[PDB]
């Protein structure tokens, strides 16, 4: 069994089942601006911070000073690490470098090594023979070195001369796929010789913290803000549960989200509202029109509002922003208004994967999550059957328009409630000031799931 | 930290989170006629017309005079800036250029540099890297923010010509001119920025007389839509800072509402703009007058402005830039787009969504009331409002549907929704006469009136 | 501001916002038989005919005589232009040609120059240096020269060595895209250094007139041929208006087109009928069966019939044929039977673009246009909602079958009428000799928009 060295890169320790094979070199190929350099530095930096192991960085293009300046954007003082003798930047911008690098290892007792764009150290029949020799010389030193190669295509040759993969024992591919004029940073482990790992691409983002690779069940009940909804839900929602508010435009998804967010602040509980449709300006006015002062809850430091457009950033970023905000603010409950706004111009695979990330994080932090969804057919019940994100929600609140005698009346019903009794009736509710009012159901009307009930 | 220098290019300053890394070489690769030269010029020009910094431009193909003449289309007098010593066009049409460029550094405290078509300086990969790496160093030591312009053959292939001008550069900017079904779409993206952060993915930009134009409250004041009943159904009227939507089948009366909405503005001595994409200026004046509203009168009062043209004519990138530019000058109190459906014909849903967001943002960020009309692609109408991905951004939805009543095609209107306001939740039947919309009562006897064919 | 020289090529003067940059060379790349030669000649010819400016043509492959023979197919006597000293064919089938061409310019005082397949003058590192030198020598002469390059792919390298685009100040691409075994001639302006222009491809055709690049509102009312329809329309159709007759096969679209065309000839007005379904033979018989002598109106020189198959020619050609016919005959009104026949096996983008061309030309000539369309679902009302060409028509006449007591009765209704009152009732009409008869509506029948009304 080959031992692995923790890279201390959030995620990579789980995808590589521990980390990188010890005493063996790892290839980190990718297109320009994928994060081949950031990874290589972050690996060494983390090593000379956690495990307190010496790390020698071999540069081939940019100067040893520019690397420290660029790395200063993540708050990593590389000069202090070089001043303490915990890092050695070998300015090399092939046996010469081998002995020069070999000496530097024992000269500083280095445990981790990182080569910067080994592609430039050959500016295919010769690359193999050279790369093979460098892979061997580092194997004899027993130093976990990380190799950086370049690629032209995102779905073509792994390396440049398409031979730097068979020469390496481990292969990590960094991708920046462009889909619908939106860049998506993906990291995958192509191979790991001697050990196991997770296969397929994995959504990652680069922030001020560096690379962010992103690979209970109590009977405690919380209030949704509506006494009738709490009665219909059989004593309100569960604490560590995901609720879903589906319905056609203008049904009252935001109203419910608002009331659900207010109820938290009422019990002095912190709450976050992620808006992707309306603006805080419009949100404050609309909310106030339902006898609810959102500015008040923002002044009590209980409610936090963060609105932004869905086509603005990527799903990978959107998720990172949610987690980050939740980590700082540490809310009791959160609300996403809405999921249907984040799925527009996105692949169903990347949306599903995104939705799994928020619900997983909300459920694994005992946070109540109210996710709103706009129906794409009038019959909202038929929109729930297609919705492949209804198999992840525990509670489903369905809002549907009902054509009643040449009038557009509304209707609410607890479509489902996991491990809890709920009212299985389509109750008619109106909207006014200081919020809504759930009345009775249309017992004398048939096919009320169509949006045009019959007498 | 890496300090960014403002380029004063509308959009790029926000997309690159400040601008271009200070004392670093930025690559700007792109196909022929993408706006590489224009960018490199606009960067320097803005540098000597804002932060008063002497910029040294380098040429490898076209003459220094042609560049001065070519930039005369945007209204930039390079000759005056050259004579003033606030610009140096070094004519170059290996280490020699470095020395001359290195000499031009302290020659006049040169802060901004710009090299054009560097590709031609190695058109007679292994050698291209060694040379490209050298320039990056000589300029890096000079401590001057230079802009490198490379050329590319494929719009979605190699970044540069030898696919090595990106790994040698600290920053990479890609200029695109993709052909979206016999329609060119200019896009700008920041591939990377060694040091700082930036916005990811391609960003719709347009070129005009101003140059490159990269295109990345909530009061309870109510305004009239032209109809008293419609104002009463909206619980007083439309919100000033709100986006209204008129959806319905062809010949429902979307343009009628748009006209009455634009009239009401001019009635209160308010300025209005009508963006027509279906009917002609002359056609709009005849139909309007047939309802009892003189449009020519409103054009003579300098209150209402009519600007109609075909949707297949220009692209969404341009169409939006026109609305913005025409709004900036005229400064309307309220505008109307008739219609959005006419602008979504032979257009990617992704590029259409981005358009509506860009237009609804501007109307909302300028306290302008916007009535956007949309022709429903189904008889149900309400079913079309469900597909409508633009109905989530809309605040008020005015639905217009037909109703087969006793072998007669009668019209019906209803306020589908009204954000942070009460509205009449009834399907009121209305008729059109020689004076405008006449809203009557709803159909209490009839059932399934959302279908388009009810029953008692 | 760079001044532009009018090429006098129908369309190019509007797409290039005036014409080609004066004193600068323009590239006209394209595949074999795109019209690179025709353009180059037509540019010079027009110059030594309108502006009366000398023009020197530099040939590199075919002889100076063959060019005159080929150009004789458009009725351009190049020998007469050479005999008058207004054209000089420099048989060149690189500094040698420069001086030879430079002399010829001042030797004839030429204002426009055209090089024939500059690609053959290099039969990539060398092409640039050569092309750059030729681009400069012509710039010093201050002569608006037009360069012709070749390409292998229609959506690949702009030129052959993919470097003749960055060397040129202006780039015009000629395309002959093959889509569904149908060739579509498209012209686009890739770039114009120093000035503005129209972007994207533009449908053009080659005829006997050469390249044909194809980039009011009175209350006057005309009769449709039916007194009931005129009453239902509120005093007949408008003069400068586009009417639409939609309905399922065998509803009476042709009957209406015929009657509408007859009414013109009745008031001694010229009319054109563009048939794409039935033949003039079948049209004359079917028409005569409705008490209408089409041969009579053809003998009075009032009605003109021109039938042909939709898959025969391209939309670009079909439009050119319509315009040409209208220009000669100068009709008062025209009818297209039908649009649904011209949209079969065509892209919706090219159909839309085609439909915009006919309606624009008909509306900009005070000509009444009756365009018929066959519905693709039984519910014709639902076929009008999909129809993205219903937002361009001012009047819509909908014909729908109605299942009435085990009988297939017909029904007509004025679906819409811009700036005019119309009868908003589904009137039942039968068909017989000397034409149709509109009766009353089915007031005791419900869901008559389905095609199966209920009692
Ligand atoms: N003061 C009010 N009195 C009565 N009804 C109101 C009032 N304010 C809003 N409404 C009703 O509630 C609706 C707004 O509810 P909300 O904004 O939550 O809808 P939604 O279904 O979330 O819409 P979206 O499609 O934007 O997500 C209005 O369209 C209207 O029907
Ligand atoms: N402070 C920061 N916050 C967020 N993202 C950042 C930050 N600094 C850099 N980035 C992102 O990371 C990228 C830097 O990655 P890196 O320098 O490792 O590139 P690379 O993959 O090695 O490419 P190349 O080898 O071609 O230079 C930037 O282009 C940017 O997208
Ligand atoms: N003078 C009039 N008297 C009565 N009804 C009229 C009059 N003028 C127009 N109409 C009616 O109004 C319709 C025109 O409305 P409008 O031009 O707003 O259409 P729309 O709903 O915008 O649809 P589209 O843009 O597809 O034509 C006519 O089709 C007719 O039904
Ligand atoms: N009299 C005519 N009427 C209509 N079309 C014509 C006529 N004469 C020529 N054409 C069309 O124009 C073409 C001639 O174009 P031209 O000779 O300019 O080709 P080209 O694009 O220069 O190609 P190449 O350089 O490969 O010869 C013919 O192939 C035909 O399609
Ligand atoms: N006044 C103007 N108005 C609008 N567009 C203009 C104007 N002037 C130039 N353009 C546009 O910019 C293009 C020229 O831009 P520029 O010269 O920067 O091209 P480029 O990307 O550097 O190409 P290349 O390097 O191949 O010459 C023209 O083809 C045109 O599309
Ligand atoms: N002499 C006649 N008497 C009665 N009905 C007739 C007579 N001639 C034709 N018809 C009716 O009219 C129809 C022909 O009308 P027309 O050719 O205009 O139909 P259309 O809807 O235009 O068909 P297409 O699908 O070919 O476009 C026949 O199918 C029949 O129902
Ligand atoms: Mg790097
Ligand atoms: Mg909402
Ligand atoms: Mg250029
Ligand atoms: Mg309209
Ligand atoms: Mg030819
Ligand atoms: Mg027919």
């Amino acid at each position: 069994a080959i031992a692995k060295m923790r890279t201390m890169i959030e995620g990579f320790d789980d995808i590589s089942h521990g980390g990188l094979p010890i005493g063996r070199s790892t290839l980190v190929s990718g297109t320009s601006g994928t994060g081949k350099t950031l990874f290589s530095i972050q690996f060494l930096y983390n090593g000379i911070i956690e495990f307190d192991e010496p790390g020698v960085f071999v540069t081939f293009e940019e100067t040893p000073q520019d690397i420290i300046k660029n790395a200063r954007s993540f708050g990593w003082d590389l000069a202090k690490l070089v001043d303490e003798g915990k890092l050695f930047i070998l300015d090399a911008s092939l046996s010469a470098l081998i002995e020069r690098i070999n000496y530097a290892i024992q000269k500083y007792r280095a445990r981790r090594v990182s080569i910067d764009s080994v592609t430039s150290v050959f500016q295919s029949s010769v690359v193999r023979r050279e790369l093979f020799r460098l892979v061997a010389r580092l194997k004899q030193i027993g130093a976990t070195t990380v190799m950086t190669t370049e690629r032209i295509e995102e779905y073509g040759p792994i390396a440049r001369y398409g031979v730097e993969e068979f020469v390496s024992d481990n292969v990590v591919i960094l991708r920046n796929v462009l889909e619908g004029e939106r860049r998506r940073r993906t990291l995958e482990i192509l191979k790991l010789r001697g050990t196991s790992h997770m296969k397929g691409e994995y959504p990652f983002t680069i922030t001020d913290h560096g690379i962010n690779i992103f690979p209970r069940s109590s009977n405690v009940r919380v209030s949704s803000g509506v006494v009738r909804l709490d009665e219909m839900c059989g004593g309100g929602f569960f604490k560590d549960s995901i609720i879903l508010a589906t319905g056609a435009t203008g049904t009252g998804k935001t109203l419910l989200v608002s009331r659900f967010v207010e109820n938290a602040c009422a019990n002095k509980e912190r709450a976050i509202l992620f808006a992707y449709e309306e603006s805080r300006a419009q949100l404050l006015r609309n909310a106030y029109s339902w006898g609810m002062d959102f500015e008040e809850m923002e002044r009590q430091n209980l409610l936090k509002i963060v609105c932004a457009y869905p086509e603005s950033a990527g799903l990978e970023d959107h998720l990172q922003i949610i987690k980050s905000e939740i980590n700082d603010f540490k809310p009791a409950r959160i609300a996403i208004d809405s999921l249907s706004a984040l799925a527009r111009g996105v692949s169903n695979n990347a949306f599903r994967q995104f939705v799994i990330g928020v619900t997983g994080y909300a459920k694994q932090e005992e946070i109540t999550g109210l996710f709103t969804n706009t129906s794409d057919q009038f019959m909202g019940a038929h929109s729930i059957t297609d919705s492949h994100i209804s198999e992840i929600t525990d509670t489903i609140i369905l809002l549907q328009y009902v054509e009643i005698r040449g009038e557009m009346s509304r209707a609410i019903n607890v479509f489902k409630m996991r491990g809890s009794w709920h009212d299985k009736a389509i109750r008619e509710f109106m909207i006014s000031d200081k919020g809504p009012d759930i009345k009775d159901s249309f017992r004398n009307f048939e096919r009320i799931i169509s949006g045009s009930p019959t007498r």
